[PDB]
């Protein structure tokens, strides 16, 4: 409907893939060549289904700080014979609040689903299902099951992917530059 939603629509549709783990569908993001990020608790294993393809997993790290505190992403590297377009340019390279995001899904529950989330603050510190979790964004949308791995942007930047909600507030993981230094 805005410049907010061109972007994120640019995003989803070249950038995401439908992951299925046995523990859900997830919306999956892409980074540069076969790297892709997906919510830590969707537990990935040595074969994920990738838009209902079997796939073998060639790496997946379940990223933490340097306090040993659990960060929520796990960094997979696909046996896909496609590259993703690389987007790392659009990674932010600090910790930071934003104004006027939106949300974006797409699974087989929410094909095509855009949600503007407005304000996000740099919350940091998230019990997150009874796990100590660092370096959450947080908005003041209602979010849902069925919305985690979500990708969070606003113009230009591609800044989270969404982790959980306590049925208020929903919380994402923060996605860095240094993340993805090949």
């Amino acid at each position: 409907m805005g410049p907010g939603f061109d972007f994120a629509q640019a995003i989803m549709k070249k950038n995401t893939v439908i992951a299925r783990t046995e523990k859900g569908e997830f919306t999956m993001l892409g980074v540069y060549d076969r790297v892709a990020v997906i919510p830590t608790h969707a537990s990935v294993g040595e074969i994920i289904y990738i838009n209902d393809v079997e796939t073998r997993v060639l790496d997946a790290c379940a990223l933490r700080d340097l306090t040993d505190t659990n960060l929520e992403i796990t960094i997979v590297k696909l046996d896909r014979n496609q590259k993703f377009r690389d987007i790392r340019h659009f990674l932010p390279r600090c910790e930071d609040d934003y104004n006027d995001a939106v949300l974006s899904v797409h699974t087989s529950k929410f094909p095509n689903m855009y949600i503007p989330v407005g304000q996000v603050t740099n919350y940091g510190f998230l019990n997150l299902g009874g796990t100590p979790t660092h370096r959450i964004l947080m908005y003041n949308f209602p979010t849902r099951a069925g919305q985690c791995g979500g990708v969070v942007t606003t113009t230009g930047k591609v800044i989270g992917i969404h982790v959980g909600g306590n049925g208020a507030q929903g919380f994402a993981a923060m996605l860095l530059h240094s993340y993805f230094t090949d």
